[PDB]
């Protein structure tokens, strides 16, 4: 219940022990002239100093040092030149041995492993089992810490296995490293490769499924490489391992438990430096924050996860302060029982790169029943909070997968929720920006601070209403999404959709409408469009499409689709700059736009060159099936307070402000503008006569003068533009005069 990092930093830290009985054993003459001889190393040098034995309880075998395990020994070879190798030493209690190897292979493993314990006596004594050769090559496996048999005799203390060569600790495929409740192990060659199993954590005895049992592997002052190759981490207890590396560990193939942990520490930056009785200086750290090329680079993490059902997750932890988090391509697995199991990838002060698809039991999406609600979790750069979270890679979620990330900046390349919904795809500690590139929401529960996320999926959930993508917090103000796109829902119902809660502003580019989902825009009051808003199905509008509003802003250019099939409501102050909202008939009907309290547009000199005169300010196409002689409502209108830079109008003028929004307007149809047929040359003559339906203008480009660098009207088309209405007065496509009226000038701002 203490903790690793209580428990490894008063465990660091002791005096070795009070060994009466120093034996001091030394290799003489014969040993230092065999280069290649292969001797034994237990019976043809210990074994007169190391006993065998039998316990009463749970014996197979069992082996000290001499009379009673407080004993030490020790081996001063420094030239006994060959290959040495241990093969056979199991259950060995013993006490402060230093086999002390100068240039000597070693081998731990022949035809048999090794095991190095100590006995949980009224001393609890370590080990300090100290070797010095050249290589170590361990070859065969090793269980630091183990059981004597099962149960009975005694209990085990704790232990040390230093391991201290000087060319390189490789290993064997076969070598499972079992390290148990109590034991470390120091190493300090250089470039470690242990291609072998090893077992930090493990049941020390069969019943005991709730020790603590902490280890480390403190490869403190490794120069080189460390190189794990398969890693795995507890069994069915809450295995808190730790490893306190040298700021470079690739590592291969990690396989936690449940409820076990890990805490990969980089080093500081600087590098590693009666009567009353007065302890020493118990020195103990916090946590710390790593180096600057701390590197891990975590490639496959899997998770198991086996046993009895609790009534929440487990959350296996990695906490690692180095100062990066690189994870490769295999990239994050969990396996999931009936509640949801909990994957938690800290980092103190460093950042996270996952490169590598997040899966759940082995598929990239990850499908998972509603109690059993996977957590995936991220916190990249905790107590500094400028640590971004980097997913380069396409994630996917299924259905209840859980994904959060405390960050300052987490990057994205792609997100995939909208497949299987019931995603909790939290943001909750993000400092400011979230830049996903491409989103899928179905049923999801996003809530971002602030972001840009470029393109938007708005799916529906098949028939389940109330359940879509619910943004829960503040959108706030540097927001952006440069693409909505709401795919054609299901039929007859909004299943799926998309609310707002919070926020001020969204700089929304591009829209689509959709039958029957959604665009609820809840509670930000600057909805800023600047280009094509418009719908997925321009060719055949259908359904419904609630986009149920609070306020917006339309700036330049940004073109709108509004059919009688997409019920926009505007419940706020449609604010429109230069832009052209185009129209369709779906039937000769006008499909009339009810802005909810004001609709103030103020405009500029919006002038195109293609008429020379202004640009088609409300766009009406695909109007020659218009009912003539009728009243066409434009668009609900409550306060329209028209303004220019000026006063001026048309150009520079005194006139007033609202008669221009009869001319600037289109009702644009046969390539043209049946409002006003604005004429600078000969050729449009036939257009124009294509307009208005009048062979005038057809057969005869000549036939009218008063129009080089001019316009005119079409007469038998009214408008109206005060400050409680705007509609349209269709009556008649008819005749102009030549020299009589209903004609204009150019602007001439082109």
């Amino acid at each position: 219940l203490l903790g690793w990092g209580l428990k490894q930093a008063e465990e660091a830290n002791k005096t070795p022990d009070k060994p009466d009985k120093v034996w001091r054993i030394q290799a003489g003459k014969g040993f230092n002239e065999f280069p290649n001889k292969e001797y034994d190393l237990y019976k043809s040098l210990l074994s007169s100093k190391i006993d065998g034995g039998w316990d009463w309880g749970n014996a197979a075998t069992h082996y000290w040092i001499k009379g009673g395990q407080w004993n030490k020994l020790e081996v001063d070879m420094k030239d006994a030149v060959g290959t040495y190798k241990l093969s056979g030493l199991r259950n060995f209690t013993g006490g402060d041995l230093d086999v002390n190897m100068q240039k000597a292979t070693l081998r731990l493993g022949q035809f048999n492993g090794n095991s190095f314990t100590s006995y949980k006596d009224s001393a609890d004594r370590t080990t300090r089992v100290d070797f010095n050769a050249k290589n170590i090559l361990i070859d065969n496996f090793l269980e630091i810490n183990n059981r004597v048999g099962s149960g009975a005799g005694r209990k085990a203390s704790s232990t040390v296995l230093t391991l201290q060569a000087s060319e390189g600790i490789t290993s064997s495929k076969n070598a499972e490293i079992s390290l148990y409740d109590g034991a470390t192990l120091n190493l300090a060659s250089n470039s470690v490769k242990l291609n072998g199993n090893v077992w930090m954590g493990r049941l020390q005895y069969v019943g005991a499924y709730l020790a603590p049992s902490y280890s480390t592997i403190n490869t403190s002052k490794v120069t080189g490489e460390v190189n794990f190759n398969h890693l795995t981490v507890g069994d069915h207890n809450a295995a808190q391992a730790g490893i306190i590396a040298s700021n470079k560990t690739h590592i291969g193939t990690l396989d936690l438990w449940q409820s076990a942990g890990l805490n990969i520490i980089a080093p500081p930056e600087g590098g590693y430096k009666q009567k009353t009785e007065v302890q020493p200086t118990q020195v103990i750290d916090g946590p710390f924050a790593g180096g600057k090329d701390t590197v891990v680079n975590i490639d496959r993490i899997n998770t198991k996860a086996d046993g009895t059902i609790k009534v929440g997750g487990f959350k296996a932890s990695l906490t690692t302060n180095a100062a990066h988090l690189n994870i490769g391509k295999g990239g994050v697995n969990l396996s999931n029982q009936a509640s949801g199991r909990t994957l938690l990838v800290e980092n103190l002060t460093g950042n996270i790169t996952v490169d590598g698809p997040l899966r759940v039991n082995n598929q990239v999406g990850g499908y998972a029943l509603a109690g059993s609600s996977a957590n995936f979790e991220f916190k990249a750069g905790v107590d500094t909070k400028n640590g971004t979270a980097t997913f380069n890679n396409d994630i996917s979620l299924g259905r209840f997968v859980n994904l959060k990330v405390d960050a300052h900046t987490a990057n994205f390349k792609g997100i995939d929720t909208g497949n299987g919904g019931f995603n909790t795809l939290d943001f909750s500690g993000v400092t400011n920006k979230v830049n996903i590139n491409k989103l899928i929401t179905a049923s999801t529960n996003v809530a971002v601070k602030n972001f840009n996320i470029n393109e938007l999926i708005v799916k529906t959930n098949g028939v389940s209403v109330g359940e879509y993508t619910h943004f829960s917090e503040d959108i706030g103000s540097q927001s952006r999404i440069n693409t909505v796109r709401l795919e054609t829902g299901t039929r007859s119902i909004f299943s799926g959709g998309v609310k707002f809660k919070s926020g001020e502003k969204l700089v929304i580019d591009e829209f689509y409408y959709s039958p029957w989902n959604y665009f609820d825009a809840r509670n930000i009051k600057n909805v800023e469009i600047t280009r094509k808003f418009a719908s997925s199905t321009p060719e055949n509008p259908w359904g419904t499409s609630k986009l149920m509003f609070n306020n917006l802003t339309l700036g330049q250019n940004a073109v709108m689709d509004y059919s009688q099939f997409s019920n926009l409501t505007i419940q706020g102050d449609f604010i429109n700059n230069q832009g052209t909202i185009n129209y369709l008939v779906r039937g000769g009907k006008v499909a009339t736009l009810n802005v909810g309290n004001a609709a103030a547009m103020m405009f500029n000199n919006d002038i195109d060159s293609a008429t020379g005169f202004y640009k088609p300010l409300i766009k009406i196409n695909s109007a020659q099936d218009l009912i003539k002689n009728t009243e066409h409502v434009l668009l609900k209108a409550k306060i329209i307070g028209y303004g220019n830079v000026s006063t001026g109008t048309n150009g520079i003028s005194n006139v007033n402000l609202e008669e221009q929004f009869k001319e600037r307007l289109a009702l644009y149809n046969n390539n043209n503008r049946m409002d006003t047929c604005v004429v600078r040359n000969t050729d449009d003559i036939k257009a124009c006569g294509m307009a208005i339906g009048n062979q005038s203008m057809v057969n005869n480009p000549d036939n009218y003068k008063y129009l080089i660098g001019k316009a005119w009207k079409n007469i038998g088309i009214s408008k109206t533009a005060n400050g409680s209405k705007i509609s349209v007065y269709y009556l008649g496509n008819s005749t102009p005069t030549e020299n009589g009226g209903n004609t204009t000038n150019l602007p001439t701002n082109t």
